[PDB]
């Protein structure tokens, strides 16, 4: 006796007070304070003023510019697409739902909301693998004869569309559902309910191999043989100091990528760790959706690790804002 059941959610509130409402139809007061929700609000808005400009400008400098639009960034499209997902999908309804206490767009609503908010986080988990992929190929040349071309480039982003599909969609047609989670503010996947009819956990166990382990094991492996092969090389050419200097900064933005999808990895592991043991008490109305309300930073830093800081980006942000010039 944990929560509350319904027809469509999980309300993470025990009912032996009688004061557990739909959240689809009454505030949900009981889980936090009003303050509460007005602080996930702010929380929404900050990812809204951050994101959505960071990721709309992305999309804007490479209009203006010939030199952005090479196959080896069209992933890096993708993956501001994915964010704008993201932020109109999943934070904007967030923010509107929030300042109500309740999800008021219903269970049609929800599965929305859910799927739309899930389909972007997807694209962009998968646009990060993707792009480690075609690092390595280009890189460490796996294939002899082989040069990554447009046709390629549009192979991975379609691609992504059909993991993030893979994972968004079951749920809309009985592998798993879309519930109000945590706060019952915002939909996603059914992680909180081993809801027999729709096989929960079979859904589950998918998700952690195919979209939680497999991602990592792809990222490490990519960006391991990455670095491997430009330390190798650089050692050949250890006169040429740019060379030594060119494999330093690959190394720290190889890290820095990786730390940052662990940044986003861990707290699931961590979760799934006090999930897969400690099996027997009810997690609180918050526990286990932390993962998902730092996950959704990855609209914010992601562009910045890895648009922002790619030096042609930067200098064309910098022309568009610039104007035209731009300090040299
Ligand atoms: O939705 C996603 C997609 C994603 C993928 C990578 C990242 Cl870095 C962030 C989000 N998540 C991952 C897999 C998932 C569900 C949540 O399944 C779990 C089962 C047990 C414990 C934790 C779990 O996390
Ligand atoms: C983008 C910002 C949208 C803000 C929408 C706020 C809508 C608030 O709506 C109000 O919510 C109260 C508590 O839920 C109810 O008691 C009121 O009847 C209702 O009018
Ligand atoms: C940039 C911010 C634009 C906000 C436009 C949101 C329009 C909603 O408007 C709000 O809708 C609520 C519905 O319950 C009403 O209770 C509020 O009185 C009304 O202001
Ligand atoms: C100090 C930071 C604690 C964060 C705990 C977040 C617990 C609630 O979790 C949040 O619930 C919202 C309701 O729809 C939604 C968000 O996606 C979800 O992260
Ligand atoms: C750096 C790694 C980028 C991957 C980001 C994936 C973010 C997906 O995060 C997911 O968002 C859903 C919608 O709010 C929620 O239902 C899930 O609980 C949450 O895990
Ligand atoms: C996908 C996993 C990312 C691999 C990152 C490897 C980080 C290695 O980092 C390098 O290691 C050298 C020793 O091996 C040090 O001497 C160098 O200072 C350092 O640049
Ligand atoms: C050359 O690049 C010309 C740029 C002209 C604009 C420079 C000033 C930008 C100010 C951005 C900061 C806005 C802060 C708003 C916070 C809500
Ligand atoms: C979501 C849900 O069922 N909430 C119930 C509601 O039906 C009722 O007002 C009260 C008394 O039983 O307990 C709570
Ligand atoms: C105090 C309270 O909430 N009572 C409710 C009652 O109004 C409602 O008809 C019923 C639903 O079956 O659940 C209980």
């Amino acid at each position: 006796m944990c929560g509350t059941e319904g027809p469509n959610f999980y309300v993470p509130f025990s009912n032996k007070t009688g004061v557990v409402r739909s959240p689809f139809e009454a505030p949900q007061y009981y889980l936090a304070e009003p303050w509460q929700f007005s602080m996930l609000a702010a929380y929404m808005f900050l990812l809204i003023m951050l994101g959505f400009p960071i990721n709309f400008l992305t999309l804007y400098v490479t209009v203006q510019h010939k030199k952005l639009r090479t196959p080896l960034n069209y992933i890096l499209l993708n993956l501001a697409v994915a964010d704008l997902f993201m932020v109109f999908g999943g934070f904007t309804t967030t923010l509107y739902t929030s300042l109500h206490g309740y999800f008021v767009f219903g269970p049609t609503g929800c599965n929305l909301e859910g799927f739309f908010a899930t389909l972007g986080g997807e694209i962009a988990l998968w646009s990060l693998v993707v792009l480690a992929i075609e690092r390595y190929v280009v890189v460490c040349k796996p294939m002899s004869n082989f040069r990554f071309g447009e046709n390629h480039a549009i192979m991975g982003v379609a691609f992504t569309w059909v993991m993030a599909l893979a994972c968004a969609a079951p749920p809309l047609v009985g592998w798993s559902r879309y519930i109000p989670e945590g706060m019952q503010c915002s939909c996603g996947i059914d992680y909180y309910t081993p809801h027999e009819e729709t096989n929960n956990e079979s859904f589950v166990i998918y998700m952690f191999v195919v979209h939680f382990i497999i991602p990592l094991i792809v990222i490490f492996f990519c960006y391991g043989q990455l670095v491997f092969t430009v330390k190798e090389a650089a050692a050949q050419q250890q006169e040429s100091a740019t060379t030594q200097k060119a494999e330093k900064e690959v190394t720290r933005m190889v890290i820095i990528m990786v730390i940052a999808f662990l940044i986003c990895w861990l707290p699931y592991a961590g979760v799934a760790f006090y999930i897969f043991t400690h099996q027997g008490s009810c997690f609180g109305p918050i526990f286990m959706t932390i993962p998902a309300f730092f996950a959704k930073t990855s609209a914010v830093y992601n562009p910045v690790i890895y648009i922002m800081m790619n030096k042609q980006f930067r200098n064309c942000m910098v022309t568009t804002l610039c104007c035209g010039k731009n300090p040299l």
